[PDB]
């Protein structure tokens, strides 16, 4: 009584690990993947690494993996593995089902990653603003500008930080492969 993760659902938050989480693509997240993540943004970006965006971020990114520390790493070792990841999201998946809240490190990486995206400062990402940044971990441009169109309604919809928030609780959680969040960090062939 309760319930695994699905092929899809694992296969997901698999896919999350390996590109957006394990920066040096070890197997493992660990504090050193973050401080590659700050570095990519800053390239992507041109931030000087002792700018205020740079120890913003770098701030943000520590509650985020102290955070993420304290919810996954079981044995304490400053390390998450994709064990330890699974086992969590198997309990995130469960408790967001159930009417609660995603955990408040996962909301903060959200939040952070909108406004990575949102260059402009303006609650909108747009369609260059997005493949901008998702290309840069590897999408190609064309699962890049599908996916957009998807998740903006082809257009009806502005997709605002409160609008990426959804998506995003709905890209970890959803079962339904007709979910537009599915395609949040580019398209799924599904
Ligand atoms: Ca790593
Ligand atoms: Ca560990
Ligand atoms: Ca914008």
């Amino acid at each position: 009584a309760a319930h695994q993760l699905s092929d899809f659902q694992r296969n997901k938050i698999l896919r999350v690990f390996n590109t957006f989480y394990d920066c040096n693509h070890d197997g493992v997240i660990e504090w050193d993947d973050f401080e590659l993540a700050i570095k990519k943004i800053c390239n992507l970006h041109s931030w000087p690494t002792d700018g205020k965006k740079h120890n913003e971020a770098r701030a943000t990114l520590k509650l985020i993996w102290d955070g993420l520390r304290k919810y996954a790493d079981e044995n304490e070792d400053e390390q998450v593995t994709k064990e330890e990841w699974l086992k969590m999201w198997a309990e995130c998946v469960k408790s967001v089902e159930k009417g609660e809240s995603l955990p408040e490190w996962l909301t903060k990486y959200m939040n952070f990653m909108f406004d990575v995206n949102d260059t402009s400062g303006d609650n909108i990402i747009d369609k260059h603003e997005y493949s901008t940044v998702y290309m840069s971990y590897g999408i190609p441009k064309s699962d890049c500008d599908a996916a957009f169109d998807t998740l903006s309604d082809g257009g009806k919809t502005m997709v605002t930080r409160e609008i990426f928030a959804r998506l995003w609780t709905e890209y970890f959680v959803s079962n339904d492969r007709g979910a537009k969040g599915n395609h949040l960090f580019g398209t799924l062939k599904l």
